[PDB]
């Protein structure tokens, strides 16, 4: 599924993500827009031949078991094809973890790259929250 901007801040805030270790919101959805274009079903193959999965382009050699990532970790105890669903609770479940692994959002080069130090209040706003 495609998400609107607002709909996914909304959804994400009621999954907790609001905060959540110190990531404002913002955050959160910018990530998705440069992960994944706001779209659950976003796949990209990398070339160690792991692949990244959702709306935040989850990876599968230490996070999901996708059945073709030869010595992949599985912490978050999902196959990589939950994170696809129009269903983002497995995507936020995961998310927290690796958020909450050691180096922050910096383990979305995207967030990285994109949002970090930017204004990301802007992707909240007019936003009915």
């Amino acid at each position: 599924k495609v998400f609107g901007r607002c709909e996914l801040a909304a959804a994400m805030k009621r999954h907790g993500l609001d905060n959540y270790r110190g990531y404002s919101l913002g955050n959160w959805v910018c990530a998705a827009k440069f992960e994944s274009n706001f779209n659950t079903q976003a796949t990209n193959r990398n070339t160690d031949g792991s692949t990244d999965y959702g709306l935040l382009q989850i990876n599968s050699r230490w996070w999901c078991n996708d059945g073709r990532t030869p010595g992949s970790r599985n912490l978050c105890n999902i196959p990589c094809s939950a994170l696809l669903s129009s269903d983002i609770t497995a995507t936020v479940n995961c998310a927290k973890k690796i958020v909450s692994s050691g180096n922050g959002m910096n383990a979305w080069v995207a967030w990285r790259n994109r949002c970090k130090g930017t204004d990301v209040q802007a992707w909240i706003r007019g936003c009915r929250l």
